[PDB]
């Protein structure tokens, strides 16, 4: 029989993929993903591309599903770990919508994630207590992105924000900042790291008082220090 | 000239070590870690290893700078990814202590944490919103993980702990249960993915009016999910 297995890419250079990953690479039959993700994947005898936008997902996930029941071997693809505002969600999501689809095999295979690949070229901010917030998901509503921020200010967590720039919230992240610069200190370190791993990475690490949003943009995710949060040398850790 | 490389091996499985990682270790003089975790390096003319027992301190971060000065090639090992609750941080703290090391050659190599391959094993129990929280911190009063509890639970943060048993610390997973029934509702997800990846991997999805802290052990990360947070068959997954 087949299945389906939705498999992270890491951040961007091949050295970070998983031999997991690569190994269900070379099984599968079916590659499914947004664009540039399929993109990274060698093309090769015997398997079939199916590039998509990175929005509908659901029937995306319900075709991988269907792969499966013909026999097909089906990688669903994600930059750095699919379980982190990725395909898994979705998958799971779609195979609820139908029951008759339970029984196919599933795996989630886990991969490095684009705020700790960050985190490691800064040095160590995200080396105490640390959450991960979503700052383009147009299904949820404002207000609870505001209490999430809030409530990590106020818990004194390290922060890290995937997707800073929506563009369908044309800003939302200008409004962003405010909330912290009302939660947090004005010192507060804010770490832009942009296309982490890349031939282009760069990374600025600035205090609260001077962060603006044009500094982010779709290939970066924004690290916020906790309080405590320091420089040395170069680096940027939390004791 | 040498350097200090902290790298991360991940959560157990061999297959789960990046190729980055797997390189750097084949180019150290030193590898400074818990040898058990490296007992299979392929031997080699000037390859030489310091055990470390499974602990964060700052003492062989140092070791790490000053052989590092001696021009040799000094990997320090972690599980997981090294910049979660781990070595990379010691090396930045031992670093800032000593500036005779300033200009020392860093690098940090990320590897699996635990709680996104345990997440992996279990569906998508991370997909939105969460955190991360060490529940053995002994550098901290008690005081600060409480704040940090609770603010998770309000901001409605789906949640993993990591170090859930404290050997020193030993009623404090009860604590944090209770905490937990004080701000949420009942059927509130918890997991318990005990040895991720190992060949004694095991999981149990409860709901947190049933979950006990005996659950828990040091071999186990423990995910609470969001409010949403639910239940298809085996797998836990969270909608949007
Ligand atoms: N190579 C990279 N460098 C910097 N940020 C990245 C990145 N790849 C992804 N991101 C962040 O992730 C967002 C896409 S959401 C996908 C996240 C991915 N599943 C992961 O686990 O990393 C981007 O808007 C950006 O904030
Ligand atoms: N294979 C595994 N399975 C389950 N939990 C693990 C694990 N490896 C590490 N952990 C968790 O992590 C704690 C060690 S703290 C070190 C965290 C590590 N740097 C990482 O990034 O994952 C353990 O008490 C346990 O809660």
């Amino acid at each position: 029989s087949g299945w389906v297995t939705v498999a992270g890419l890491g951040p961007g250079r091949e050295d970070l993929v998983t031999p997991e990953v690569t190994a269900a690479l070379a099984e599968a039959t079916d590659i499914v993903g947004y664009i540039p993700y399929v993109a990274r994947i060698a093309p090769r005898e015997g398997l079939t591309l199916h590039p998509t936008d990175n929005r509908v997902e659901l029937d995306r996930a319900t075709h991988a599903l269907e792969m499966a029941a013909e026999g097909r071997r089906v990688v669903v693809v994600s930059s750095g770990d699919p379980g982190v505002f990725a395909m898994a969600s979705a998958l799971f999501e779609a195979l609820e919508a139908h029951p008759e689809h339970a029984g196919t095999e599933i795996r989630i295979l886990p991969g490095i994630t684009a705020m700790l690949a960050a985190a490691a070229a800064a040095g160590a901010p995200l080396g105490h207590d640390f959450c991960a917030i979503n700052l383009s998901d147009n299904l949820k509503p404002f207000e609870i992105l505001e209490k999430r921020l809030r409530h990590a200010a106020r818990g004194d967590f390290a922060m890290a924000f995937y997707n800073p720039r929506s563009k369908s919230r044309p800003h939302q992240f200008t409004r962003v900042l405010e909330i912290l610069r009302e939660e947090c200190e004005p010192g507060r370190l804010i770490l832009f790291a942009r296309a982490v791993t890349t031939p282009e990475q760069a990374i600025s690490v600035v205090e609260l008082r001077d962060a603006t949003p044009e500094m982010a943009d779709m290939r970066t995710v924004v690290l916020v220090g906790n309080a405590a949060t320091r420089r040395v040398g170069p680096w940027v850790y939390t004791p």
